[PDB]
Formats: structure tokens, sequence, C-alpha cells
């Protein structure tokens, strides 16, 4: 059969808390996506290392994808550390004005019982 390479890009999610913040990754399948990297709880865990530590582990990522998200997800560990010490108490919509690509989320459900 005639097959072609698809290039399964990443997308980068944050879960938005009051004093802390969480990122996760997925990965885009040819039906859609599907959750690549649990939220990694920041700052009370090492959340960017961790998230790297799995796409390093994911040894079918390459270098520019991993990097790329990586970017992306410093900029908006900066950007609530740049929050938290001067209590802009911005609104998430200014965040998405800032990472259009990434998606937000909220606490809403349960997260603390691992079934994502």
């Amino acid at each position: 059969m005639a097959a072609s390479t698809v290039h399964t890009s990443f997308i980068l999610k944050v879960l938005w808390l009051d004093q802390n913040v969480a990122i996760a990754v997925d990965q885009i399948v040819g039906k859609g996506t599907s959750p690549l990297t649990s939220y990694f709880f920041w700052p009370r865990a090492d959340a960017w290392q961790q998230l790297k530590d799995e796409l390093e582990a994911k040894h079918w990522i390459a270098e520019a994808d991993r990097i790329n998200v990586l970017n992306q997800a410093t900029e908006v560990i900066n950007f609530w550390q740049d929050l938290k010490n001067q209590n802009k108490q911005i609104s998430m919509a200014e965040a998405q004005g800032k990472f259009p690509e990434v998606v937000f989320s909220g606490s809403n459900l349960e997260h603390h019982h691992h079934h994502h």
C-alpha cells in the first residue's frame, strides 16, 4: 500500500489554579488527539522537568517537537511566576491572548483521581 509519512504534532494544555499551575501535552492522531502526558502541578512538582522527561522517555518524539512545546511551556511558567510576584490578577482570556496554540482548563472536575 502507498503509505505516506504523517507528523504527529503535539498540543500543550495548561490547568490554571489559584496559587498553582499544571501542564499536559496531547499527540495529534489521524482521527483527532490523544492524551500524551498528564497535568504536572507546578511549582508543587517539577512540571517542566517531568514534561520533558516524558518526551525524552517517549523516544518517538523528535528534538524539534519536544523543544517547541518546552519553549511555550517555559513561557507559560515564566508568565505565571511573573503574575505570582506582581499579583496582576489577570484573566484566563489574557493568557489565551499570549498563548494561541495552548489549551487552558480549570480544576472544576476531579483530576486527583487518576483517570487521565
